[PDB]
């Protein structure tokens, strides 16, 4: 993925003559002068020479222009045209970093057909996303990727050298990568002075990056829309005559609160301006759940009673985004070949997003159901209609609890706004907001960025990938620093998974989880999983853990669904398990046809949504490990890597690789029905188990251990989903072993709390076993290529061998 990189930026004078003539034929082209005309029409155009000479005159310059200013696809073309005209054209070599991947290639299409050229090919612009590319000619480029393939890039040249200008868009997301990859940027371009850095951002809170740079010089693109009508929540129920079918800390806790006492007063007020009717269905509204009936109703109600025009629909998640396209096709009117539903999301295959072709007549109308992700620079084309559900998921870390979640929460405004443009840039639109107007005043400005709210762990393990030194250190010369307590838990989880030394430096483990593309606890379990031939089902828990797991209790049905789930369970104690032994069952069931699979799920009460998702992500696991060279094939079914994918106890052993040290020891329970089962954990003192848990009424455990993932606080501490594993699991992959004896008894301890007898030689061997598959680890950095299983003798499967029968007690 780094052959672009590669490249060494080599102006030419006859390569400039040679562009300088190209653009001459272009200008005679009915193609290009087509493609101009659209052009012309963007704000961005209009200012172009003022944009150029900023960014030829500094340094480093920020850029700021809202919905419809046109900066992601023409920026970039400015400044080489620029050059070319000016007679410098092979000079330029222009990378723009993108959020997504969908967005880097949609963008990059686009602005090809632009310059009436195809997208990579040796021609003027071009695309590198993971694993996948089309490259431009090696001068006299633009390329689009994203800031994952440029945080790679860092690994083999940290200096970016054959770049001429990097240019960092959509900045005001603030994601996790982008702040980093900002600061690394600083440092270089104090130090080399040929690099032009463009920073820009669609919204116009922009100054703290021209700030954060020093007060480097700002330039403001304005927006381009058509008029567009914004309906609250009351405005869309009287509008439609909506009939139902039926009937994230402490500053979110102040603003519910302003709401609560708010709430009466508003109600009253609008009375006066509403029906009846109306204020009395808002009033029964969810606020948790985007109202799905709600949605189809009003897309309903737009196709009957409006104009033609594409509808997108904006909703947090891919659950609800599958619910509602089930929901549509399940009434016959959008069952029609005049209509196109296309789910939008980013965890899907890759141009499954397919929003992007050109639509056939508009005899057939575009309905978009999509995440946040169209917010950004992506090409769907005639959008008159925007629904906003009001939602979207966010990260928060709990860092007092230790407790990282996912969940729908409100949207800012700048979010609000960005999704009201998108109804705006083909003629006068429309856009409804599923949330009322006193929930609107009350939104935030914007959100919260992503390194505030977020466990810091892959990110951390980047810092030391790319050799910046002290964690903390760089940490803190961030736009905006983590907070202290987020940064110590932070370092701590990366010495407990053994990716960290105590000197706070790389481990080979490390090495290796520093080149997994997800958070480490993840990286270590699929790849114990590749080592140790368990691939299939260990990434079918990995996805349950990254995303969630496919059990649903349906209302009167409670103690059947938890009957059934432990009838799945069988004798493993494992809610890990019985979450692969639903999915293979379900894989079974699919085998023999939907009916059967639709079957397998009202039997086991799953989600095949859920499902279906977590089949991807196993996909995407496996990519990530072809890449890193730990399995020789992209399936997650490939023999291979399968062979013991059978074996209970090697999967618990790799679950607790993964899980490690989320570890509590058993209290025993001693035949007391009027006592619930509880747990000993090292830092919250005895918890108790989950419902939910295949576990929670167990008295027969086998083993005195059990490894957790989900943790919740509500009045008092519950473990999710647990697995019953053997002291040998947390033996090898735990922390610090120590002896003691006690006369008789041979002991040992991990991490001092973890007490169980065993012999002494037992505590020798698993040292020199941790040691020998460090040096294992150690010789792949250079090297990665699969274990050859098929090949004993070959002192690789000896280590791994000797692991596997230890863990097997
Ligand atoms: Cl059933």
């Amino acid at each position: 993925d780094t052959e672009y990189l590669l490249q060494e930026n080599e102006p030419n004078l006859s390569l400039d003559q040679h562009l300088l003539e190209d653009l001459q034929r272009k200008k005679t082209d009915p193609r290009y002068i087509e493609m101009q005309r659209f052009r012309k029409k963007l704000p961005s155009y209009g200012m172009q020479k003022e944009l150029v000479n900023l960014i030829n005159n500094h340094q480093v310059t920020v850029i700021s222009g809202e919905t419809g200013c046109g900066k992601t696809t023409q920026v970039t073309q400015f400044i080489l045209d620029n050059y070319i005209e000016r007679g410098k054209g092979s000079a330029c070599r222009i990378v723009c970093t993108q959020p997504r991947r969908i967005s880097a290639i949609s963008v990059a299409e686009r602005v090809a057909t632009e310059r009436a050229e195809s997208c990579g090919n040796g021609n003027s612009t071009g695309y590198q996303i993971r694993l996948q590319s089309r490259l431009p000619r090696k001068q006299g480029s633009i390329l689009y990727c994203t800031t994952g393939i440029i945080l790679q890039w860092l690994q083999s040249d940290s200096r970016l050298s054959s770049v001429s200008h990097i240019v960092l868009d959509e900045i005001h997301e603030r994601n996790l990568q982008s702040d980093v990859l900002m600061t690394v940027i600083k440092d270089l371009l104090h130090f080399r002075s040929d690099l032009k850095v463009i920073l820009m951002s669609a919204t116009l809170n922009a100054e703290k990056f021209s700030e954060y740079f020093g007060n480097c010089p700002m330039i403001h693109i304005p927006g381009f829309t058509f008029p567009v009508v914004e309906y609250l929540l009351e405005d869309i129920i009287e509008k439609i005559r909506y009939v139902p079918d039926q009937k994230n800390r402490q500053e979110k806790e102040e603003k519910e609160a302003i709401y609560k006492e708010r709430w009466p007063a508003y109600i009253k007020e609008l009375r006066t301006r509403y029906s009846a009717s109306t204020v009395d269905v808002l009033q029964m509204m969810d606020d948790d759940k985007v109202d799905l009936n709600l949605i189809a109703a009003l897309i309903r109600y737009i196709v009957l009673e409006e104009e033609d025009g594409a509808i997108l629909v904006f909703l947090p998640g891919w659950d609800n985004i599958s619910t509602l396209h089930d929901l549509l096709m399940s009434q016959v009117m959008f069952k029609s070949d005049k209509f196109l539903i296309i789910p939008l999301h980013s965890l899907m295959p890759t141009v499954n997003q397919t929003q992007v072709f050109k639509k056939t007549p508009p005899g057939v109308r575009k309905i978009v159901i999509a995440t946040n992700i169209a917010e950004t620079s992506i090409t769907i084309d005639d959008v008159v209609y925007v629904i906003d559900g009001g939602k979207i998921k966010e990260t928060h870390f709990d860092t007092q609890n230790n407790i990282s979640t996912m969940s729908a929460e409100w949207v800012s405004k700048a979010n609000a706004k960005q999704r009201k443009g998108r109804a705006g840039r083909v003629q006068p639109g429309h856009c409804y907001h599923l949330y009322n107007g006193l929930r609107a005043s009350l939104l935030d400005d914007y959100q919260l960025p992503e390194i505030l709210r977020t466990p810091l762990e892959e990110l951390c393990l980047q810092i030391k990938i790319l050799r910046l030194g002290g964690i903390a250190y760089f940490l803190s010369r961030l736009m905006d620093p983590p907070s202290n307590e987020a940064v110590v838990l932070s370092i701590k989880h990366l010495m407990e998974l053994s990716a960290l030394d105590k000197q706070e430096e790389l481990t080979p483990l490390g090495v290796h989880l520093a080149r997994l593309p997800v958070e480490p606890h993840i990286g270590k379990m699929i790849l114990f999983g590749a080592l140790f031939c368990c691939l299939d089902p260990v990434l079918t828990i990995a996805a349950s853990l990254s995303f969630k797991d496919p059990f649903v209790i349906p209302l009167g049905k409670e103690k059947i669904a938890d009957a059934r789930r432990k009838e799945l369970a069988k004798e493993t104690r494992s809610d890990h398990l019985t979450v692969v032994n639903a999915f293979e069952g379900w894989e079974e069931a699919k085998r023999r046809g939907f009916r059967y699979e639709k079957d397998y799920c009202w039997e086991y009460f799953l989600s095949s949504n859920t499902l279906q998702m977590l089949h991807n992500m196993k996909g995407q696991f496996a990519e990530h490990l072809l890449g890193a060279g730990f399995v020789s094939s992209r399936s997650p079914k490939d023999p291979k890597a399968n062979i013991n994918s059978d074996n209970e106890k090697i999967i618990k052993a790799v679950i607790c690789a993964g899980l490690y040290p989320k570890v509590a020891k058993i209290r025993l329970n001693l035949g007391k029905k009027r006592k619930m089962v509880k747990v000993h954990t090292k830092s919250d003192g005895l918890v108790s188990i989950h419902p939910k848990s295949v576990n929670v009424e167990q008295t027969d455990f086998h083993y005195n251990w059990l490894i957790y993932h989900l943790k919740m606080r509500t009045s008092s501490i519950y473990l999710y989903d647990c697995t019953e594993v053997s002291p040998y699991c947390l033996l090898f992959f735990g922390g610090d072993i120590s002896i003691q004896k006690d006369k008789d008894q041979e002991i040992i301890a991990v991490d001092e709390w973890i007490v169980f007898q065993s012999p002494e030689r037992i505590a020798h061997l698993v040292k020199g076993l941790r040691k020998e598959l460090d040096s294992l680890l150690q010789e792949k950095i250079e090297s990665p290529h699969p274990v050859d299983w098929d090949d004993t003798k070959s002192r690789d499967c000896a280590v791994l061998s000797a692991i596997l029968d230890l863990i097997k007690t």
